[PDB]
């Protein structure tokens, strides 16, 4: 019963071009200081050996594991060592310890220089040759984010090349190009994030809470899908994900299109709004399915009370199946609240575990579990509050202001996060902004909700690298679904020793005013993350007046005849005024 090479039943069933854009992000991700015309040969060799697989099946070594084959190649990198250091030891291991090995090397924080994309020299790269313009750019996007999402990167892949057949033949190519790779960009980098936490979520709370999440994103969708085919498509989406997370991106692609495909085949039992997905290409219809509308909740929805409160057979049935009879309750509950952010409904089911584990220990647990919805109504309003004001102060001081309103509200908070991670987040943090506070009332909770636990996960991501607050650790671990609000929770403390005073950290020289203009913001929010490291009590105040003090200081020297001797001087001055308004 043995369908014996592996690298044979995936060359054929994703055809050559799928086959060698996989392998080549596969590589981009394992190695991602690797030079690009490096990775180019390492796909072509494994290719040609996956054609002579197909051709003769019994050849050596046709039946070796897809991380056997992939990871005997990484071994024979001339430049592993003195370019990876600990990674070359990975070598020295078997099968699959080899394989974690190279996983776990990873980097989330790669240090990669920022393309600045330049649309002449750029739209006469695709001109000379548009299937390696094609992979330069996997490679690039693959490289900086290596737990992106593999079969939506070729989706993003083509969406590119089809930009610059569009754009290219314009009489501005400038003004065509990059509105559209900046919406493009932006894309790219939600789905990343996305797809990070995916990961996470398996590495970290197991397979139960990805499964848990589909379960939640699904029946929300797919709201007249009957539980039976909701669990159906979780099993084979939880798949695809761990597939995803763990490397295996052939396997993970080629089930993807199986699940795509049948979706689209059993649209009537599924959903009504497919029908225009269900026609595209392989890659768009894919795409188009996972950012597909809602559909309508049928119309005479026995209420949830029925199955999970007076049920005097509860504690019976949750016994019985746990997980199933939970996957059930988040069914039932997400089909009918597709107004609700996932992170919220899964929220709502923990705490509804949490009930019947201490309910059914007890001897009436129908006294204790008939009350619990009331309970869970709660649950909803505890956000709202926040939602408020951070769009007031928002409206108030505009994105940047918001930026550095965060940075210090989240510098006070967990000082000892490193600064470069306090800066990430931040930004990103006060983009939420502009992202969900001018979205209708009733929404702007959700749109927050959603997008914060990308944003918490990130930061999570960048510090279990570098372990260093234990607030963040205990933040981090403790929950999946209640960051949000641990990290609201959180105060500064006074158990905190402030950071000896570091000149390094507050000299500017004349670059200030030549930096990129994110660059320039990035420069300026550092120092602003220093200052409160050192000054942690400093007032808001007080704060107000130094940031203005530093504009006018930057915008004096930007503008001089001689701008170092300009920051020379005035550099000095500002340093002693801020140590006195603040010491």
């Amino acid at each position: 019963d043995t369908h014996k090479s592996e690298i044979a039943h995936r060359f054929k069933d994703l055809g050559e071009e799928h086959f060698k854009g996989l392998v080549l992000i596969a590589f981009s991700q394992y190695l991602q200081q690797c030079p690009f015309d490096e990775h180019v040969k390492l796909v072509n060799e494994l290719t040609e050996f996956a054609k002579t697989c197909v051709a003769d099946e019994s050849h050596a070594g046709c039946e070796k594991s897809l991380h056997t084959l992939f990871g005997d190649e990484l071994c024979k990198v001339a430049s592993l060592r003195e370019t990876y250091g600990d990674m070359a030891d990975c070598c020295e291991k078997q099968e699959p310890e080899r394989n974690e090995c190279f996983l776990s090397h990873k980097d989330d924080s790669p240090d990669l220089p920022k393309l600045k994309p330049d649309p002449n020299t750029l739209c006469d790269e695709f001109k000379a040759d548009e299937k390696k313009f094609w992979g330069k750019y996997l490679y690039e996007i693959a490289r900086r984010h290596p737990y992106f999402y593999a079969p939506e990167l070729l989706y993003y892949a083509n969406k590119y090349n089809g930009v610059f057949q569009e754009c290219c033949q314009a009489e501005d190519k400038g003004a065509c190009l990059l509105p559209k790779i900046e919406t493009m960009r932006e894309k790219v980098l939600t789905s990343s994030a996305r797809q990070r936490l995916r990961c996470a979520s398996i590495q970290k709370f197991g397979e139960r809470a990805l499964k848990a999440w589909s379960v939640a994103r699904l029946s929300q969708k797919f709201p007249k899908a009957e539980f039976v085919e909701v669990t159906k498509l979780v099993t084979d989406l939880t798949k695809v994900h761990k597939e995803c997370c763990h490397g295996d991106l052939l396997e993970c692609a080629d089930d993807r299109a199986d699940l795509a495909k049948y979706i689209c085949d059993n649209q009537d039992t599924i959903s009504s709004k497919l029908k225009e997905c269900c026609d595209k290409p392989l890659l768009e219809k894919s795409h188009c399915i996972a950012e597909v509308e809602k559909d309508a909740i049928p119309e005479n929805l026995p209420p949830l009370t029925a199955d999970f409160a007076e049920d005097k057979d509860v504690c019976k049935n949750y016994q019985e199946a746990k997980d199933a009879f939970l996957g059930s309750f988040l069914y039932e509950y997400s089909r009918r609240h597709p107004e609700y952010a996932v992170s919220v409904l899964l929220r709502l089911a923990k705490e509804y575990e949490a009930t019947l584990e201490e309910c059914c220990a007890k001897d009436d647990p129908h006294a204790c579990y008939s009350t619990v919805f009331d309970k869970l109504k709660h649950l909803v309003d505890e956000p709202q509050n926040l939602i408020k004001q951070n769009c007031d102060q928002f409206e108030k001081l505009g994105e940047y202001g918001f930026q550095n309103a965060l940075i210090v509200r989240y510098t006070r908070k967990v000082p000892q996060v490193s600064t470069p991670t306090l800066v990430e987040v931040s930004r990103s943090l006060g983009k939420v902004g502009t992202r969900c506070c001018t979205k209708p009332e009733s929404e702007r909770m959700p749109c927050t909700e959603d997008y914060l636990s990308l944003i918490l996960n990130r930061l999570c991501v960048l510090h279990e690298k570098t372990p260093v607050s234990e607030k963040v650790t205990k933040c981090c671990t403790e929950s999946l679904v209640n960051r949000r609000p641990c990290f609201s929770a959180l105060t500064p403390d006074e158990t905190y020793v402030p950071k000896a005073f570091d000149e390094k950290l507050f000299t500017f020289h004349a670059d200030i005013c030549t930096l990129p203009d994110t660059e320039k913001q990035i420069k300026k929010q550092t120092a602003l993350v220093e200052l409160l490291k050192h000054k942690p009590k400093a007032t808001e105040e007080q704060l107000k007046t130094v940031m203005e003090n530093f504009v006018a200081f930057v915008d004096k020297c930007c503008a001089a005849d001689d701008k170092e001797a300009c920051f020379a001087v005035e550099g000095p001055k500002l340093v002693v005024s801020t140590q006195t308004a603040l010491a």
